[PDB]
């Protein structure tokens, strides 16, 4: 279905002026616009789905004005904030479908006095964490490391990060929030009502309809914070241990510490990248870790003191501050493909071994390791969508990413990674096993919306990833889905089915 003339009327009658149509070109700004946000190289395949168009709407009502043109036509939407989505779910469709880009929508206004922020969907982690440090010295946000990740989509889903076992994910902390639904219609946290906007906060993106901004709670973060990022060249045995040993130590530490691992090998040696922070001064940091993880053998040098911001910085990898504040800093350049664990009971030293083993077959392939507890215990499973609290003790992630050089291999790194998510089936959660939807995983299935055969049992096939997202709170995610989109209009692969 092209984009005609009734839809660019629509459009420009309505002064949404920044928008371009679907083209076969490549020097086209539609086709940059288009890769601009593709944050996973996977997608960037001339033979995946494209936009008839990109429209980069400037306001919330030029956002409902937007949907609202759409509207009258039969495409299907796709929100876009930073372009994040492990199967790009915010660029891709089967059915011919209109982007919607959000990055024009990048404003975040601070309020000192009342310490939250208004912040627009478009708004990246990144452009977030600058903002929050441009403004303050003691304030912080909690959400994930990469600041190119869009709180569009991120907020929408959780929003997990170093500082969650503190203060819980994102959307934990969302007191606010500004949706546009089916109709267009503008609505906060008060006109939506409390069943939809506990839905938004975890329930999932492009979902309930486009969040036009957020309002958070900002976080009170000492003027020094310490972190630290040190790379460990060991052996498997020697990893094995430490990653064993790390379990406990990270879950069980006070929620002002945060101990994540980023693990990798290649025959000869496993790689073990230790991330740290404490939410306080250096020699309070390196005295916990000298007493509980002395075998990690930290030194004064790796542990550095820095503001909040420098924090976020640094640990996303990036060279300063100012590179927070930087939307299109690809983090890898690399595409990938990510499968996720969460973890019930403690994993047994072979588990970790085995991952080794797995891992120095497969150089490409590196597995993260997250900590709970803490802050994510004391939050109930209702709160917000996000049930995975009080008992979860740790997120493994498996990941795979590889060169435009190794793209025909590509179905062997995928085939490792399945092979690792199977071998680690026993030792994870079971019944359901569980996911986290801002790692969402077509593996798990999907739903063709096309097919009313299909769509008739929405909710029971999609009852595999959901429960396995939401678990209990599936069943409010649908209420909710009710209230806010019972026509369906914002869908996907794995979006929550409304009640017929
Ligand atoms: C649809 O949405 C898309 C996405 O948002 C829009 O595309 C964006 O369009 C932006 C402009 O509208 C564009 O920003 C540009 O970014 C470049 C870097 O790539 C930046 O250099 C540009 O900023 C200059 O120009 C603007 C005005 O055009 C000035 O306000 C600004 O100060 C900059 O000018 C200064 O630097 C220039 C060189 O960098 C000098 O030539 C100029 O003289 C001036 O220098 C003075 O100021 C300096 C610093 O203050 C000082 O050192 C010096 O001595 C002078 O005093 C430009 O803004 C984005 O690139 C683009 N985003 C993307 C992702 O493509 C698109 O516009 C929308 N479409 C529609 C229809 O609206
Ligand atoms: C690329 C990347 C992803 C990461 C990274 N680190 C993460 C981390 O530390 N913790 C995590 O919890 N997740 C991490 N992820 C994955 C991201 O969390 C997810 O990919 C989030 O969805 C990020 O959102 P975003 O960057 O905006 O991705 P999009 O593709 O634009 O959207 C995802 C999803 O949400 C819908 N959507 C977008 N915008 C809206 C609005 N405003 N309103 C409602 N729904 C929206 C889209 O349709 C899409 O379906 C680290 C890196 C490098
Ligand atoms: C501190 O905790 C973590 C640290 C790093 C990661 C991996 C990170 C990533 C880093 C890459 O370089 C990459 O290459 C394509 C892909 C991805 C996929 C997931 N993404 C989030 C996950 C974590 O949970
Ligand atoms: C509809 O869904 C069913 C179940 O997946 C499938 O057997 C059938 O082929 C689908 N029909 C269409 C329209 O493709």
């Amino acid at each position: 279905a092209e984009a005609g003339n009734d839809l660019l009327s629509c459009l420009t009658f309505n002064g949404v002026r920044n928008h371009t149509v679907f083209s076969a070109d490549s020097d086209s700004d539609f086709n940059r616009f288009l890769h601009l946000s593709i944050q996973n190289p996977l997608f960037q395949n001339s033979l995946i789905s494209k936009p008839s168009a990109i429209i980069l709407p400037g306001s919330k009502e030029e956002l409902s004005n937007t949907i609202r043109c759409i509207r009258k036509g039969s495409w299907t939407i796709r929100l876009r904030s930073g372009g994040h989505s492990y199967e790009g779910l915010s660029y891709t469709s089967d059915t011919p479908f209109i982007l919607i880009d959000l990055m024009n929508l990048n404003r975040v206004s601070i309020d000192l006095e009342s310490e939250t922020a208004w912040v627009e969907s478009g708004s990246t982690l990144g452009e977030l964490y600058y903002a929050i440090t441009e403004s303050s010295s003691k304030l912080g946000f909690t959400a994930g490391w990469c600041p190119t990740v869009g709180t569009g989509g991120h907020i929408s889903g959780g929003g997990f990060g170093m500082m969650s076992r503190k203060y819980g994910l994102a959307a934990d902390n969302v007191v606010d929030a500004i949706l546009i639904d089916a109709n267009g219609a503008i609505l906060d946290r008060q006109a939506m009502g409390e069943d939809v906007f506990w839905a938004i906060r975890g329930g999932g993106g492009g979902v309930w309809g486009a969040i036009y901004a957020w309002k958070i709670k900002l976080l009170p973060v000492p003027e020094k914070v310490t972190v630290f990022r040190v790379t460990k060249n060991v052996a498997i045995d020697e990893a094995t241990s430490l990653l064993h040993k790390w379990q406990f130590v990270a879950e069980e530490l006070e929620e002002d510490f945060t101990l994540s691992v980023l693990g990798g090998a290649d025959e000869k040696q496993v790689w073990l990248t230790m991330l740290g922070f404490h939410f306080g001064l250096k020699t309070v940091a390196k005295s916990t870790f000298d007493l509980l993880f002395p075998e990690l053998g930290l030194v004064e040098e790796d542990y550095l003191e820095m503001s909040w911001g420098e924090s976020f910085a640094y640990l996303a990898g990036l060279e300063t501050v100012s590179q927070l504040n930087n939307r299109f800093l690809k983090f890898d350049e690399r595409a990938f493909k990510t499968k996720v664990d969460l973890t019930k009971e403690p994993l047994p030293s072979k588990a970790f071994y085995g991952l080794l083993e797995r891992l120095s077959k497969e150089p490409n392939g590196f597995i993260a390791l997250n900590g709970f507890g803490g802050q994510m215990s004391k939050i109930s499973s209702d709160f917000t969508p996000f049930p995975h609290r009080s008992g979860t003790r740790l997120m493994v992630e498996y990941i795979v990413a590889w060169n435009q050089s190794e793209q025909k291999k590509k179905t062997e790194f995928l085939d490792w990674l399945e092979k690792v998510y199977e071998f680690m089936k026993p030792f994870v959660s079971k019944n359901p096993r569980l996911g986290y939807v801002n790692h969402i995983d077509l593996d798990l299935g999907g739903i063709d919306w096309g097919n009313k055969t299909v769509v008739n049992n929405a909710i029971e096939i999609s009852r595999s990833w959901g429960e396995s997202y939401f678990l209990s709170n599936y069943e409010r995610l649908i209420r909710a889905k009710t209230l806010i989109d019972p026509n369906n209009v914002f869908n996907h692969p794995q979006s929550i089915p409304p009640m017929a």
